[PDB]
């Protein structure tokens, strides 16, 4: 009756998914636990992927709706959201990626049990499904990839009808006449922008004093923060939220104070998104049975092979420390058991790129100046305008920059941060420099097509080599 | 001063007199002040830039983008998404004006750019006169003697003419007609399947244009393409409306009185003769070095062939201080090939070393979808007698391209068999232009395919592809797919 398996992972998210593909491929029979009706974990079913699919087509529909479509000489009557078919679109490509996984698991040989997995041994994890059934796995290694949820915010109760966190608002069954987001971090503002677009009036209120979470380069944040108010995002920044009242006619009371000061007011609205923040997911694991004692975040820690503290088990992506990112957690599960088959384990956190999202999009990897000048570290810095860019001047789509942080005497490149079009997929130019410890000379020299966003890149790198680029 | 124009026709002495003004010229000349040469640019066209940002590049670009959002709209893409439009109609003068917005500030910047590096601009055509002087006629009948100690010849590109087919940009158009059509043509001819045709017929066809391509050769996409890629990308463009005659030589075109064009056709090789009829003719079989009334002759400098200018690693003409580069010298026709030969010539000039990895150049075509690639294909690694592994990765299995619901294509990696080196990247899908530099730094480093595997993509991207064809190419299997 039960399992006897190499390598039971628990949890499917790209940490955990990844993880068990890789152990498959390296040979170890591989068992996947996951508790939830889909596989993919929070980045497919409520996270990267449903969110980008609502950014892609609130994009679009403001490019038709608003004034853009109409410069490029396409005229159109009447632009109307459908948000149910808008909807609709984002759910088909959830459900295509998630039935991928499936695919793939069979694929690889990755044997997929369905239930809430707790470790009741050392070499033993037991799946419990919803009619109470249980599968017993013997293992030789066991590793948690349990994952994230969202951090609640003491007082305030989500209830994913008018007081949403990410979940709820990724469904919304009509456009809320007015929202307010507890949260200027990424996926605030990237819902926040998606409902703006749709026609919510939209104000976020953050306690820190500025937008896009911890580590984006504050230059980069306040310029990013201007354009968005010049969309109709409005922003309360250094501004705390002491409670929300759910009222009787449906309505939410949402009382706030400034950060330092006394400026009390309360503004009404008809959803509350709640994002301050995301948490690792330890419940019911069995660790404390175990001894697996939490850090006072409730990560677990692990060593540099990713090991707990009994080293057949192992714990990697949002469940451990560093970004809460799905490529980060794949390429964690994927070294884990690179180093369970005796390899070497490495990632460097920072090679690990950011992006947001939005329109204009935000994508940074290395460090900010803030971080560099905490370390004492002395650099220069090359700027390049997507307005001088002829691939973003010919498609009239030219907000932002790059800019390179490089280290003054070796002219090492310590750090890429885009503000524009493209910056998602530019970033990972980034990544590889960074990771290869490339010069900004370099990445000046390198011949990169014309036109193309990428040379703005090239053109920043020079700005920090040279003194000066070519094009500004 | 720094713009000598009719009625300026001083002597000038220069230490670098730059003849072009286009992406190789213009680069050329800012570097070279940059570097502390005193720098002239001669350039005969009332704007800066040359073919590129004037009618090549830049216009093309503009209209691809403009055209694949009119695709967007009029088509299903936007009701799939929820938005519902009563009726789209194209403005294509509104259209045009955009394109042509885009092109005037460019070339403005490049004149600002001119001028806040001291770069002296004459205005007018410039004919070597001596080993050490380059003469400028001007539109007035003025010339201009400047003396330089360096001659840099970056003379540019023309459109190659069709022995019996007479381009006169009104039905029978070059690609220079072709950007600024008046009217969306009801039926189009391409002779010549190259980048630039596939481009601009692609444009036509989203317009609502019947567009066929007529090529001698037995492929789309131009020279050095992956021929696997190449098939692929012309199966998918077939499929979105584009229709090819390959192998396929034509023999004439007659204007008829009634304004349409008769079209003669024949099997490359043999005899298969047929007639099409246009309403619009567009050919763009190639393009060719420019060095019109330059003075090469006197000077003893022979051309080519094909009419390039012979010149060594330094970019020397057989004249040592006379160098050449760009679209008038051997090489890939590229805007960012003319620029590095550019730069790298000027620093050469100030003493620095002169090399340039054409291995490391990519092409792109910016259809949609999007074609790039760089280093070599698997028909050269053949040829070359190389033996390297494949990896392959859909679009079709990418998370950023199955979300925005744009899924054609695949990245194909070629490696080294023994050291996992990179040898080839061939993109076929979306955002393939931007992704070819991730290739291109690869490259620039000899790097591998594990390299790339490794590196931590954002999730997620369309680069996850390239990720994952490198797994695939160094380990034998992908993870997505
Ligand atoms: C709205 C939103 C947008 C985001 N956008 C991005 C983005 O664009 N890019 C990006 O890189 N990241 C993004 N993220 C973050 C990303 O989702 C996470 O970093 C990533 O999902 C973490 O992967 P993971 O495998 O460690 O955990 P998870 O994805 O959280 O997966 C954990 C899985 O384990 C399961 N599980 C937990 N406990 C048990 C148990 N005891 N038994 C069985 N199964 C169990 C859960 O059901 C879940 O399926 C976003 C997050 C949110 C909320
Ligand atoms: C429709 C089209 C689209 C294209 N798209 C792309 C693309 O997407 N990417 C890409 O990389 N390439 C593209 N190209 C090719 C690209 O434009 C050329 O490779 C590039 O412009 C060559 O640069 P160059 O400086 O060598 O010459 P040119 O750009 O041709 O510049 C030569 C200049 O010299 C001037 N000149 C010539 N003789 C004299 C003289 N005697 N005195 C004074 N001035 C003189 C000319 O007026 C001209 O301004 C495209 C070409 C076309 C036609």
């Amino acid at each position: 009756q039960p399992i006897d398996a190499d390598v039971t992972v628990i949890g499917s998210g790209p940490g955990g998914y990844v993880a068990a593909i890789k152990a498959a491929q390296l040979g170890f029979k591989t068992v996947c636990i996951e508790k939830n009706e889909t596989l993919g974990g929070t980045c497919l079913n409520v996270g990267c992927i449903p969110s980008k699919a609502l950014l892609n087509n609130s994009h679009y529909y403001h490019m038709a709706h608003g004034k853009d479509f109409a410069s490029r000489g396409i005229e159109m009557s009447e632009v109307r959201l459908n948000l149910d078919k808008m909807m609709e679109q984002k759910s088909t490509a959830v459900k295509a990626l998630t039935g991928g996984i499936a695919h793939l698991f069979k694929q690889n040989k990755v044997v997929h049990v369905n239930g809430y997995g707790k470790i009741t041994g050392k070499n033993q994890v037991t799946a419990t499904k919803a009619d109470g059934g249980t599968q017993v796995i013997d293992t030789k290694n066991i590793l948690i990839a349990t994952g994230s949820e969202v951090t609640p915010f003491p007082g305030i109760t989500i209830d994913e009808d008018t007081i949403v966190s990410s979940t709820g608002a990724l469904s919304l069954k009509k456009v809320p006449e007015k929202m307010v987001v507890i949260g200027a971090g990424v996926i605030g503002v990237e819902l926040g922008s998606v409902w703006q677009r749709l026609g919510a009036d939209v104000t976020a209120v953050e306690f820190l004093g500025h937008v896009g979470g911890v580590g984006i380069d504050m230059e980069i944040s306040k310029n990013f923060q201007r354009i968005l108010q010049k969309q109709g995002f409005k922003f309360k920044l250094n501004t705390k939220v002491t409670g929300a009242t759910k009222k009787s006619d449906g309505k939410i009371d949402v009382s706030i104070e400034a950060a330092s000061g006394g400026k009390a007011e309360v503004i009404t609205c008809d959803v509350l998104l709640v994002c301050i923040g995301r948490r690792p997911f330890t419940k019911n694991l069995g660790l404390e049975e175990l001894g697996i004692e939490l850090d006072p975040r409730g990560r677990i820690p692990v060593n540099t092979r990713f090991q707990t503290k009994i080293p057949n088990i192992y714990a990697i992506g949002d469940v451990v420390a560093g970004p809460m990112l799905a490529h980060k957690a794949e390429d964690e599960g994927i070294i884990c058991v690179e180093g369970m088959a005796g390899g070497a384990v490495h990632i460097d956190y920072n090679c690990v790129p950011s992006v947001i999202y939005t329109h204009p999009e935000v994508a940074w990897v290395g460090k900010s100046e803030e971080q560099l000048k905490e370390e004492g570290i002395e650099y220069k810095v090359g700027k390049f305008p997507f307005a001088a860019n002829s691939r973003a001047k010919t498609n009239a789509d030219t907000d932002g920059m790059v800019k390179i942080l490089g280290q003054k005497s070796t002219d090492r490149v310590l750090g890429a941060h885009i503000l524009g079009p493209g910056a998602g997929e530019m970033v990972n130019e980034a990544a590889l420099a960074l990771e290869y410890g490339a010069s900004c000379e370099d990445m000046a020299r390198v011949c990169h097509a014309h036109p193309t966003l990428s040379e703005a890149f090239r053109e920043a790198n020079l700005a920090a080599s040279f003194g000066k680029s070519i094009n500004f």
